């Protein structure tokens, strides 16, 4: 069996990493929980076992077979390369290594083949991107993809435990104390690292992550660049608008595509239904469509509102929802680890391709 | 001055119609508040005056110059024609008359010209459509519009007072009592008239109004059909996805357009800023963009996140926000009434062009 380390075990994603590992088939002989110095020494459960949280350091990965990193880009940048040096296979939830050509960027249902040539780090994509890939890959396979326009409806847990608590506090101030939403004080959303913070309570914030030089945010650009890498097609046109709404868990997306060939809607629905990881929830006669509150806790990605554009021959609209902490993060990561296991890819990497920092 | 009736004075739009009329320049000599049998006999303020609410009837409109209808499509269907027969000019907030070729469908900044040939009923468009037209008309004027793709983020007050109360109740049960969102009981949303109801708390519901036979909802098709009528151009391709989110007031929209000619983004920003009713809130260096919570209470429509598409030469994305009860409803209606006054258009229509529904 394996020694598995969870780096960032105490955070929003870390908690779901724990749950997904507890529910995994992976043969785990030893579990280790790693975090920052301030969590080191506390106890956290794995099933019935009490695990003592350890501080994350350059020398903490000896004996580890698989390390699941969800502690922030800076933590991955600093320590993942030392984990690889120590013989670990790293599955990284952060954005840091995603565009490195030596790093596979994987959604197992779409591009598991990219795992075979790994150099010790496999990157989990952005949550918003992952669910969109699960919905669209079965369409791309049969009729191609020319372009995507997506507008997202993103849950606050994507921004971490602090953002969840900020959202809850803000809502209670409005509902219980009668504070006007525009008068609330915020410290985290829309982006912890950016200069100004705004209320999310009763709001829709069109900013996720920080702005890039082209006036799209880094979240929007991740959707663009990660799609192209995952689907191995730089020709796919992708533009995104990423919006935070007052939902704690599960991202929803209004997705428009144009296919390369006309894709009859009944066949599109069937192709999505048949695709592993995708569940068709589409029966408008009974008001059946994907819903954030229904997706919470499920590893599947739910797709509905599927319909032809009113004018564009090859245009199709749909609604895609998944739990952003599960398929969008912890489940995608555990599924990668399970796929590595299946393929006999859990083993030390001989060549070090990642500079030690 | 005028005798003005507000039909549906007691609901979510009605409260804002009252506020907008209190703050209006319209010379009002008399106010009457009309609603259903349920509210008849109750009292409601106009400024410092107590106004007794009346049941809406066939015979309620004698002496009325202007009637603002916001009581539901059936109520407009039943009583607006009798108002017109009585000599009233009706401003109707409902969908009922919007696609009637005898009825102007007006956003005053865009197509006030359509008011001149009115036949006693002027229709206010759907709230989601109105704010989109305010944002896009200045772009259309300079560079044309070939298509629109819109995904909306709609506040619950668009579904009425009941939906507001339902949303607050649900949120309190979750936040204060620890109820799981999927265990919530809903009675109204997504659509009061439809068969099944779902929680909105911590949810996003991709259904506004009921489904039509092409699998778009009526809300989505309204954005399509109303845009084409308001802009007087059937060739504009419009497809919409309309979604309810946990916001009480102000609708937000992610709007994609393709223009006919390449529209430089800095010029687009300037054209929108310069257009009456539109305010540019677009300074990403200081994280300035429209926000529902800032839009509440303002008659203006706020536009930002303006940027070219990453691939389509003539593609532009933006973010549009307005208070759905103000520019989306009560303010657009009062602004129509003020525009009718400016143009000498508040007077009886001699020829009745609308079916009377009460034999
Ligand atoms: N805000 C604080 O002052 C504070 C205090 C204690 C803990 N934290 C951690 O950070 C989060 C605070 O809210 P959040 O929204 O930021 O959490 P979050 O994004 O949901 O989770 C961040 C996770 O990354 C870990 N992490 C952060 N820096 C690290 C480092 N240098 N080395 C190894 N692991 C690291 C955290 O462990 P740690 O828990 O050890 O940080 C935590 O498990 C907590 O979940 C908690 O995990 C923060
Ligand atoms: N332009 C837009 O986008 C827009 C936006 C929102 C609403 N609207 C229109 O306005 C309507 C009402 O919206 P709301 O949000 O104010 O709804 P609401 O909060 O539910 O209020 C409904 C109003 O309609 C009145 N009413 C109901 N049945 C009636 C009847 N048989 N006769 C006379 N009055 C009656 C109610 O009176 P009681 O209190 O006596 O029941 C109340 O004043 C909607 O159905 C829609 O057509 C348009
Ligand atoms: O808004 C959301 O739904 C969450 C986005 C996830 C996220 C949050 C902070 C930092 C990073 C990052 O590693 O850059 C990432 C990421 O791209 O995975
Ligand atoms: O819910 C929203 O945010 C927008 C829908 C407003 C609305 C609600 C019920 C009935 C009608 C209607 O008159 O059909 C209308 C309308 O189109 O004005
Ligand atoms: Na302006
Ligand atoms: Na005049």
């Amino acid at each position: 069996g394996y020694t598995v380390a969870v780096v960032g075990a105490t955070g929003a994603v870390g908690a779901q990493m724990i749950k997904m590992l507890e529910e995994s088939t992976l043969p785990i002989d030893k579990i280790r929980y790693l975090a920052s110095a301030r969590s080191a020494g506390k106890s956290l459960k794995f099933k019935d076992q009490d695990i003592t949280i350890e501080e994350t350091t350059e020398t903490a990965f000896e004996g580890v077979d698989i390390a699941l990193f969800s502690a922030g880009s800076s933590t991955s940048a600093k320590y993942a390369p030392y984990a690889v040096k120590a013989g670990v296979v790293v599955v990284d939830n952060t954005s840091y290594f995603r565009q490195n050509p030596d790093v596979p960027l994987v959604v197992p249902e779409v591009n598991a083949h990219a795992l075979d040539a790994h150099n010790g780090i496999i990157a989990c994509p952005n949550c918003s991107t992952i669910q969109m890939m699960v919905a669209l890959e079965p369409v791309r396979q049969k009729w191609g993809l020319d372009r995507i326009i997506v507008s997202t409806y993103q849950a606050v847990s994507g921004a971490g435990m602090g953002a969840i608590l900020e959202t809850q506090r803000e809502l209670r101030e409005v509902l219980n104390d009668g504070v006007k939403p525009c008068d609330l004080h915020a410290e985290i959303l829309p982006s912890g690292g950016d200069k100004k913070h705004y209320p999310i309570a009763f709001n829709a914030l069109p900013q996720i992550d920080v702005f890039t030089d082209n006036d799209y945010t880094y979240e929007e650009m991740k959707m663009t660049k990660e799609t192209k890498k995952i689907m191995e097609d730089d020709s796919i046109a992708v533009s995104a608008t990423c919006v935070r709404i007052p939902v704690l868990s599960a991202h929803s997306e209004s997705v428009y595509i144009e296919t390369k060939e006309v894709a009859p809607i009944e066949e599109v629905k069937a192709a999505i239904a048949a695709f592993p990881g995708a569940v068709l929830e589409d029966d408008v006669a009974h008001q059946i469509y994907p819903q954030a509150i229904n997706a919470v806790g499920s590893r599947d990605t739910f797709v509905g509102r599927i319909r032809k554009d009113l004018d564009a021959e090859k245009g199709i609209h749909m609604w895609v929802v998944s739990d952003n902490l599960l398929k969008g993060a912890a489940w995608n990561s555990v599924q990668i680890a399970e796929t590595l296991h299946e393929r006999g890819l859990v083993r030390p990497t001989a060549e070090l391709k990642f500079e030690l920092k």
